[PDB]
This record gives C-alpha cells, structure tokens and sequence, in this order.
C-alpha cells in the first residue's frame, strides 16, 4: 500500500512518537483526515512542518 | 538592542529554562559573544531550525 509518509499528500497533523532505533531519527506522523500514521525522517519533517516538530518536543521535553 | 531586536542571525541555543514562568532560551547570536534570553515562543517563530537543532542535540 503506497504511497506512504509525505508522499500521501496529506497535511501533517501531529507527531505522536519518535524513534532512532534505525540510527536515523524518525517521527511517527499522524496525518490530517486519516487514520494513517507513518514514520518519516526527522530531517524531512523539520523542513516541511517545523512547528509540528517543535510542538512535539515541547510536549515531550518540557 | 538585545534579543531579536539586535538584528543578528541566531547561531545556537546554549540552553533552556522555565525559571521565569515561561520557557526561555539562552541564545547565542552569530557575530556576538553575548548571549540573550528570548522566549521560546518568539524563537519558535523566528528561528524554528535553531530551536529544532537544540532539541535534537538534547534527545
């Protein structure tokens, strides 16, 4: 089932978790108007939806 | 002029605290050795990549 991540063309809604178990930081991105949440590279989310990334960190780290 | 009103580009957030009542960043500007406290809310909007790099370096 393709596409995944930002390729779905959905608006990002909220990051609901983060993992670096692969060696690269990834976020679990919940998509607006969807029940789908996909891992996306943090580098990609940082650039495309920085306020969503910042919101996640404020929730988790503050 | 201190803070963003200095008109200097941010280099990096040195540290963070909420001892003021709100989340604040201690901000290093490029072109200065003098760090300023800025509200996280301001930095989030004016330099989101600098804010993100701080959080990434932490977690």
């Amino acid at each position: 089932d393709k596409p995944r991540g930002f390729a779905r063309g959905l608006d990002p809604e909220r990051i609901i978790g983060a993992t670096d178990s692969s060696g690269e930081l990834m976020f679990l991105m919940k998509w607006k108007d969807s029940d789908e949440a996909d891992l996306v590279l943090a580098k990609e989310a940082n650039m495309k939806c920085p306020q969503i990334v910042i919101a996640f960190y404020e929730e988790r780290l503050t």
